[PDB]
RNA sequence: AAGCGAAACGCAGCAGACCAGGC
DNA sequence: TAGTATGAAAGTACTTGAGCTTGATC
DNA sequence: GATCAAGCTCAAGTACTTAAGTCTGGTCTATACTA
């Protein structure tokens, strides 16, 4: 249950909560804040409504969505695995503002 | 002197080059 | 992909090596 | 009587600056990386 940042992307050098780690070494679940537009970037809250609203590439299982080439977000924060080279997982340390929002 | 129906409402800049021209 | 990252200037003032006076020595 | 050394004087460099006034108009301005 730490925090890591992305190294390549739209997500590069932002504060993901490691949610869940694989025993196979090779990606674990991250999760992050979507930087999207929703097809329509800054840090914003997952809105599984408006993206449906919008179409498009987009796949609603309730809570869980699926949308923009398999980004996968549980609840309303995106839920994806993530690899472990392509992730920081020692001096992070996230502030308050990161522990309320995660 | 006269006399009629007696609520709420005046923006904003790159900057820095280089050229031509003016007395 | 999607985004981060890689040939027609002249002047003064100051430092340097060469030559030379007076010294301390011989 | 002579010498070499210290150090003062001179002509050869180097380091550094400065180069009229104001005004108008016009164009033009990064893309490599490497994931
Ligand atoms: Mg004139």
């Amino acid at each position: 249950k730490s925090w890591v940042r992305l190294k390549r992307g739209i997500y590069k050098d932002d504060i993901a909560q490691v949610d869940y780690v694989e025993p196979s070494q090779n990606t674990i679940s991250l999760k992050m804040i979507p930087r999207i537009d929703y097809d329509r970037p800054p840090q914003r809250l997952f809105d599984a409504e408006k993206i449906r609203s919008l179409g498009g590439d987009v796949a609603s299982d309730g809570d869980f969505l699926i949308f923009e080439g398999n980004r996968y977000s549980r609840k309303g924060f995106l839920f994806k695995s993530f690899a472990m080279s392509a992730v920081i997982t020692e001096g992070v340390k996230p502030t308050l503002s990161e522990l309320e929002k995660f």
